[PDB]
């Protein structure tokens, strides 16, 4: 089974967090992990201004989703919503949703927070773009700051940084499930 | 693989959807389908004096969801919730999350309201406690008034009638679909 | 302007910070604050083995909630919604929406959770209901700091942790921002109410 | 008081639907009511070949909603969220969040969709970000039916359905509904703010 760990990351929480979502999906036999990332849509300048950290992941593009049997989608909580940039993206997957190709695929989602808030609405919001494509989603319950709608950091904002040891642990958590389910479905 | 289809019904629309749901489900050969409803809790001259239509199906223990391997919810639309009923019944199963019993089993969810909207909200905020038990989450998606969420009925409220045969469809779809990943992922 | 404070608890959390939600309003002149508990709907019995808290908020009614111009509703995380006794209150309130009896009324919703999980959803799922009322939702979010009397989450509500045995109770960071949600709803009340 | 009618459209529905929420607003005497679009996103080029309808109104930019009483936001449904160019366009209110500047401010939120499927969580989910920065949400409830100036949806917010091709054009029944939130979110920023 393919598995597909779809991101994006301005200040580099969330793409920490990536990382150790594939490597839990790598402990998995039948599983093919690939990580890419979505494009930065602000202007270079732009980002740089505001501090951004350059992302180096491979672009994914929007029809490309399809190849993959198992999509785990991560996105910094952006007032309780995801990015603009995975909105821009997922608005972007129009054509796949017009033909059923991410129609029973596995789903999941991770964020990112500072600690104000917002996660839970950030996670579950994503969720109902990824049922208007009938994909079939995966929350992680008690494995575990702590939702159980998916792996989060909090970053505490500004002087940040960087992901614990647990969070790790749950984001790796996430990514093992979500693969062996994957198999288990698919080969 | 074991269905469970679980309801609750004031006035007859959720009842007539469950047996759209199980008879879809039936059509599975590796699926053993059961229809249960969670208890009424007005008293019974309560019921009656909102003209309720009483319930005859086998009643649900809290208990016993753990035996089956997808359960399918459904519930009418109160105010963009689930109701009074299957809230109070599913703040009972505090003792199998505390186990891991629902962990991983599939859950869906259909509704049925009136012509005022909410049935979305009471969709996804049903998929909310689903979640907390670690259950692996099913929409419809373009399968299909409609929602990608789950089926509904739209019953228009008061001189009410029936759901149409378009939606019964819809709702022995789900029943169909999600018996089969039932299948799929437990023999 | 009169502010019901409306709230359902089972072990007490929500009743402390009821009561500082309604300490929080009364300090608004001209509010005339009133806080109200919806019934139990567990056995007493089975409450009482459960280890439920006895309380002495008087018990409301669903058809008083017309006789007020802001309702503040507390109620603990139940797997990320309102717990079965508010649920189960609020479908009682059928008769006030067919007559308008809440819309443009203000609303606004505090909470508590075990260890944190579900506490959004609980807050901005009881919003649904509020909105099909047409109430006017209050979220409290991030308050000027000098606006607490604690010098210092979430901004849809107050909120607290109870802890995984339920044994926490409310710390005075906590209570701050529940006195500040009473203060600043009121506020509204009297602002659009006299 | 200060109304802004804030809007993304591609196709023109959410700007028909602005048209009358600003209609509405303006019937309220003391209410000064002014439309802007959110930037597109998409080249030019892209947007033309799209088939995307060209508009008049005045690009905002983040900052100036600070000089509003009231804001009334029009995104359409994409796949039950707002679109990639409302919510680029929040993103960008960081600094405003930070120095409260939306605080208490009343917000309302419109939209369109194809077939139906998604409204309800396009507008909750905008209101969560509403609430971030400390906003008053305004649904709409169901209202008394001889506020319309049409004799009779969702209670969140108006809505429109523009067909699964996009060839449907606002009814004068989803109008009046637009005309009414307007007209009621302008007498509430009235009545706060002279
Ligand atoms: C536009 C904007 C909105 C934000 N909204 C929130 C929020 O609602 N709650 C929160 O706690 N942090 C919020 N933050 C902080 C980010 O979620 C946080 O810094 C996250 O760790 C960034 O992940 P990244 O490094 O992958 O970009 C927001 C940041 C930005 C830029
Ligand atoms: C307390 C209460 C709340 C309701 N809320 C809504 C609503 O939000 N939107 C709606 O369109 N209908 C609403 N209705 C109507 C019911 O969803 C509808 O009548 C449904 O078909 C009943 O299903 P049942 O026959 O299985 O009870 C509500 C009804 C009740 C009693
Ligand atoms: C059925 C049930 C479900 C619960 N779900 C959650 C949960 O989703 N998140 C959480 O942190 N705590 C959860 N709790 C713990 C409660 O939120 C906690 O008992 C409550 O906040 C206490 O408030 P009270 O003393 O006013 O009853 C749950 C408790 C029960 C009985
Ligand atoms: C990426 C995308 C996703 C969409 N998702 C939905 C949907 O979830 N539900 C729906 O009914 N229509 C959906 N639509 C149709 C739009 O909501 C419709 O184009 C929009 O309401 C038109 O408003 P406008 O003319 O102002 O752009 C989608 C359109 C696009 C381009």
């Amino acid at each position: 089974a393919k598995v597909l760990v779809l991101y994006y990351s301005m200040y580099g929480h969330i793409e920490t967090m990536a990382r150790a979502v594939a490597e839990g999906a790598s402990k998995v036999d039948g599983a093919e992990v690939v990580v890419k990332r979505v494009p930065e849509t602000m202007p270079p300048q732009l980002f740089e201004k505001a501090g951004g950290k350059t992302q180096t992941a491979p672009v994914a593009t929007p029809q490309e989703l399809a190849d993959y049997d198992a999509i785990i989608f991560g996105t910094p909580t952006r007032f309780g919503n995801m990015s603009g940039q995975m909105r821009t993206f997922l608005d972007q997957t129009g054509g796949l949703w017009a033909s059923g190709a991410l129609y029973g695929k596995l789903a999941s989602v991770f964020s990112s927070t500072g600690t104000g808030g917002g996660q839970e609405q950030t996670i579950t919001s994503t969720w109902t773009t990824l049922a208007h494509h009938g994909m079939v989603i995966v929350p992680i319950g008690y494995a575990a700051g702590g939702t159980p709608y998916g792996a989060t950091t909090i970053a505490g904002g500004d002087g940040s940084r960087q992901p614990s040891q647990e969070e790790l642990s749950i984001a790796r958590y996430q990514g093992e499930y979500v693969a062996g389910l994957a198999v288990k479905l698919n080969g």
